């Protein structure tokens, strides 16, 4: 823009406006390529973690009823889920939220502020998702406190399984060694091998 108006040489008249416009457009393409992806990444990871705390609460709501199958994990629409491991995955999302908030602060320098001024959104979509996240983390914690206690018994079950199966493995390995070097019926060459 600061590039001078069409300057004419002494010999003939001259203009630069098409080049000026095309360079403006080129750097505008640069700006667009930079902006779109950053808005997308920050907003998507925020909506992701919001929904993640949602489904966390919903999962913590299922098991509190004491049953033998609920002593184990849960199975729903091809997804497998323990209570304790989810009590653990909750702080992981809580931790990603902070880096995401810094990223949204950076995004609050191009496009979240274009929203704040242009469309007059009093609350941006990311910050709305963030407030909802706070509420749902609270509710998650409330249901989380009740079913903190979990599968000591099932860990013991795993151990017992490993034991029994190793013992039968050992007996079968002894039989493996017995029948391993052709100590069986040997009538002919193909027979003893087969």
């Amino acid at each position: 823009s600061r590039i001078k108006t069409p300057e004419d040489i002494s010999w003939l008249r001259i203009n630069l406006q098409p080049m000026k416009t095309a360079l403006d457009a080129r750097v505008t393409r640069w700006i667009r390529v930079y902006t779109d992806f950053l808005v997308n990444q920050f907003r998507t990871t925020q909506k992701n973690l919001l929904d993640f705390i949602e489904k966390t609460k919903d999962g913590i709501k299922k098991n509190p009823a004491d049953h033998e199958n609920l002593h184990d994990k849960k199975l729903l629409m091809s997804v497998m889920k323990v209570i304790s491991d989810v009590k653990d995955v909750e702080p992981r999302r809580e931790g990603i939220i902070t880096r995401m908030k810094e990223m949204v602060t950076k995004l609050k320098k191009h496009n979240v502020p274009i929203t704040e001024k242009g469309t007059d959104d009093p609350l941006q979509q990311i910050d709305n998702a963030n407030s909802n996240f706070i509420e749902i983390y609270g509710r998650v914690f409330k249901v989380k406190a009740d079913i903190i206690p979990l599968q000591a018994e099932e860990t013991q079950n795993i151990k017992r399984d490993l034991d029994i199966f190793m013992k039968e493995v050992e007996s079968f390995r002894k039989e493996f060694m017995q029948k391993l070097p052709f100590d069986y019926t040997e009538s002919m060459g193909y027979e003893n091998i087969n």
